[PDB]
């Protein structure tokens, strides 16, 4: 009955097999609550000391930054934090697990690569000029998108970001509950382009589907490299098991699963990608350089609600 309990902002169909493999191998029984990083953060404030969660497995670093800032997370040890090749938070209150890259997905039959803008800030302009009203997709409830927006606040300021949002909103974009839904809509011709995580494109392609992937100019907000991670909650009474699961997330077999099954980039050195994938270092070079746990995620959510996007 005393059971390791995980609040996960990561998608169930993506990570459940990994949880199942962990239970099967360690004998530790895991109970996972699948939500979004934002609802999870809300639940932990509401629950306070009564929280049953041992671990917050977040879909984005910003969310772990929030939880840390709210004093919700325990310090982690050197052993755990020495494994990831980058992105360890200065607060040392959570561990990065995978990295993913924001990209622009598009239908190549509808859009020519050469005409796409070099900056995400110019997307509304471009969409206006090509008459793409109602033909732009986005994912307002997806935490990586929310972190991208926090990223814009950090890079361009709240003012520019709000105005980008409002300009996107004027194009009457369609909102998708999931990234795969959006990518289906792109292929189907319901929308022509959308901002997403690279691994969703990778998975779409592996399944035999063709789809364009566009990078903005090095350093652009629209190329943000983000990280998943996990943090141990101070309220936890399952510390040993929760630490074990964190260790498991950085294990060869977990890391191999993330890259081979999910298509994201691993954070432990030595676990290899297929030759046909955009290499990790080229991917990182495209991104701004930011302290990820310092991303103003809360401000981004506030801004997304203010503007009516969320
Ligand atoms: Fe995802």
């Amino acid at each position: 009955s005393p059971t390791l309990t995980i609040y996960s902002g990561r998608g169930q169909s993506l990570v459940e097999p990994l949880v199942k493999q962990f239970e099967a191998e360690t004998g530790i029984r895991v109970q996972v609550r699948y939500s979004t990083d934002a609802q999870i953060l809300a639940a932990l404030q509401e629950e306070g000391s009564r929280s049953p969660a041992d671990l917050f497995w977040a879909n984005t670093a910003g969310a772990l930054g929030q939880a840390s800032a709210k004093g919700l997370l325990r310090p982690l040890g050197e052993t755990l934090l020495e494994k990831p090749i980058a992105f360890v938070p200065a607060s040392r209150t959570w561990v990065p697990v995978t990295v993913r890259l924001r990209v622009l997905a598009y239908n190549p039959d509808r859009i020519k690569a050469e005409e796409l803008p070099e900056s995400l800030l110019d997307l509304p302009r471009f969409a206006r000029e090509k008459g793409l009203v109602g033909r732009v997709g986005w994912t307002p409830t997806y935490s990586s998108f929310q972190d991208m927006v926090a990223g814009m606040i950090a890079l361009y300021g709240e003012e520019k970001t709000r105005e980008w949002l409002l300009a996107m909103k004027a194009l009457a974009p369609k909102a998708y509950p999931s990234n795969p839904a959006m990518l289906d809509a792109i292929r189907a011709g319901e929308v022509d382009l959308g901002s997403t995580n690279h691994y969703y494109v990778v998975r779409f392609r592996r399944a035999g589907y063709r789809l364009g992937m566009h990078h903005f100019r090095d350093g652009d907000a629209g190329n943000l490299a983000l990280v998943t991670g996990a943090g141990l909650l101070k309220t936890s009474k399952n510390l040993a098991a929760a630490t074990r699961f964190l260790t498991y997330l950085l294990s060869p077999q977990a890391q191999q699963y993330f890259v081979g099954n999910i298509g994201e980039y691993p954070l432990v050195k030595g676990v290899a990608l297929d030759p046909n994938l955009l290499p990790l270092e080229e991917a990182l070079a495209k991104s701004p350089k930011l302290d990820l746990e310092k991303l103003p995620l809360d401000r981004a959510l506030r801004l997304l609600r203010e503007t009516g996007v969320l």
